[PDB]
């Protein structure tokens, strides 16, 4: 396996700001910022890629514009608003707030149970994926649901999703594989499997259309790279350090790999030797 180097390690287990609380979810922002939905501290947090804090936005409530243990957020390129999933009252609430962190609305989905997965396509669209019931969901930013398909037929607990152009790679968690659908919702096929792709928790997209998969089975980061059918082009690990648990997966322009260490309360910033 090739080994990849820590470029960067930020964080630790506290309240202040840089620091985490298990950290459920992260994205990256239009500018590539590395945003973070701080769980415990009822926060996002936005970075840069050397782990210097930007801003942060959220206060503890089920109000809404409050943010009651968010564990999964995403940017909508085309305007820079975050889309944060939490806990609502019950069930899991879905918000949008401003490139400042203003809030600004609430989009129902009393249709999912919880957000495993969270990501938005080039055309805008908010795409969640249900855990508990297989099943993806294209919502519009005004909070329209256009499209929804049942993969419980071909999944057993979605974790992660990605997108290119159109089609779906959902990363199975018990699987031990990413599903891969069409817009349509048609099924495709399945890339990676147990041997390599073992409790995989995070799944990106490079420019060139490979898929990068991770899990952190043998308590250290490992990343599977495939080609867009499935074809294993090569494996990196961090050898050299002994990385924690992570989960999550994004790809930065510079090729550099993002994780989170939700256990351990820091994120990696790592680059291939």
């Amino acid at each position: 396996a090739t080994p990849m180097q820590i470029r960067c390690k930020f964080g630790s287990l506290g309240t202040a700001k840089g620091q985490f609380n298990s950290p459920h979810g992260f994205c990256l922002g239009v500018d590539e910022e590395i945003i973070v939905a701080d769980t415990n501290n009822h926060r996002i947090e936005v970075f840069d890629k050397m782990g210097a804090l930007k801003f942060q936005f959220g206060v503890a409530g089920k109000e809404e514009g409050q943010l009651w243990y968010p564990r999964k957020v995403a940017v909508m390129h085309n305007n820079g608003k975050f889309v944060v999933c939490d806990r609502g009252n019950e069930r899991s609430r879905m918000q949008i707030f401003s490139k400042c962190g203003h809030f600004m609305r609430k989009i129902a989905i009393r249709y999912i149970d919880i957000v495993a997965g969270l990501a938005v396509t080039a055309k805008g669209h908010i795409v969640a994926v249900d855990s508990v019931s297989p099943t993806v969901f294209v919502i519009s930013e005004e909070g329209e649901l256009v499209r929804w398909f049942d993969c419980s037929d071909y999944m057993r607990e979605p974790s992660d999703i990605a997108i290119r152009d159109n089609d779906f790679y959902v990363c199975d968690f018990k699987g031990h594989c990413v599903a891969v659908f069409q817009d349509d919702g048609t099924f495709l096929y399945r890339i990676g499997n147990e041997k390599v792709t073992c409790f995989p928790n995070g799944i990106d997209i490079s420019n060139a259309g490979d898929v990068l998969i991770g899990d952190s089975h043998g308590n250290r980061f490992h990343v599977a790279c495939y080609s867009r059918e499935g074809a294993l082009q090569s494996e990196f690990e961090c050898p050299h350090v002994k990385v924690s648990r992570c989960c999550g997966l994004k790809i930065t322009s510079e090729g550099y790999v993002v994780t989170l260490a939700k256990n351990n309360h820091h994120v990696l910033v790592l680059n291939t030797l």
